[PDB]
């Protein structure tokens, strides 16, 4: 079916629950062996959200090559993703040192670092420009540049310098700010507004590595950004754009990260952004 008219007919019908039992009872079953394992368990924030080991990205290091990330690379649509939890505070290390192996220009984070009054994810950034962070751990040092905060989300400009060849590259940060500390936003106004910000950066496009998108455990809301972006970009290439399956994108998507959109209010949600976005793309 079309989408914006299934939509419909799940609300009338109100069986979102339903649909997304489905989707569950259908995603792929792949194996998280390395994640497992007792070395890593200071390496994962929730014991039942880990990478799959065909798609984990790996460290450059021989000694542990471990993270809790994934790399999602949507062939049609040409192009790919890194999802990740919300850095620990053994892990902040670790994380820049993906950023810069991968080559991303782009850091996506979707949470507060205090949501309903526990911590979400470790303080990763610099807050204030002359005070510099320096990670011993992965030899790396990272300088806030510039910070622009709006009413819905702040960019900030970073720089990253690898401390064993002096190279320096500048970073991204796109922080949404304002996702609700429970349910979904009312509109997906401002989530597709940021949405297009991150685009218009350069960020997601070919000539740079994976952008790097995270929220806590990094399937819910981070899930719902790539969902979201891949669908627009497919309702671009087709002749008919009506022939997008949201539910058979995610079951794409969800062949390389398990828990992908955390509940069916996620899942509604999802669909309102891409049938609002289709209709500001045109040509509109
Ligand atoms: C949650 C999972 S591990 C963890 C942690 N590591 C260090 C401090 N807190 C928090």
């Amino acid at each position: 079916m079309e989408m914006e008219k299934e939509f419909e007919q799940i609300d009338k019908s109100g069986s979102w629950a339903a649909i997304y039992q489905d989707i569950r009872h259908e995603a792929s079953d792949f194996p998280s062996r390395v994640a497992k394992l007792p070395k890593n368990k200071n390496r994962n924030r929730y014991r039942d959200v880990s990478p799959f080991d065909h798609s984990r990205i790996k460290l450059h290091q021989e000694d542990n090559d471990y993270i809790n990330a994934s790399l999602i690379k949507m062939e049609e649509a040409q192009r790919s993703y890194i999802l990740t939890q919300g850095p620990l505070p053994n892990t902040v290390g670790h994380f820049w040192e993906m950023v810069w192996e991968q080559k991303s220009r782009g850091v996506v984070m979707l949470n507060r670092v205090m949501e309903k009054g526990s911590l979400k994810c470790a303080q990763y950034w610099p807050q204030k420009e002359e005070k510099e962070m320096i990670f011993e751990d992965t030899n790396l040092k990272l300088t806030l540049i510039s910070e622009d905060i709006k009413s819905y989300y702040t960019v900030r400009q970073l720089e990253l310098e690898n401390l064993t060849t002096q190279e320096t590259r500048e970073i991204l940060h796109f922080h949404y700010t304002t996702w609700p500390d429970f349910g979904v936003p009312e509109s997906p106004a401002s989530f597709l507004n940021f949405l297009f910000k991150v685009r218009e950066s350069g960020s997601l496009s070919p000539e740079h590595g994976p952008v790097v998108v995270h929220c806590s455990a990094g399937i819910g809301r981070s899930g719902t950004f790539c969902l979201a972006d891949t669908c627009l970009l497919l309702m671009d290439k087709r002749k008919d754009p009506s022939s997008v399956d949201i539910k058979k994108v995610l079951l794409e998507m969800r062949k390389f990260r398990m828990g992908l959109i955390q509940t069916a209010d996620q899942l509604r949600f999802s669909y309102l952004a891409v049938i609002e976005g289709a209709k500001f793309i045109m040509g509109d």
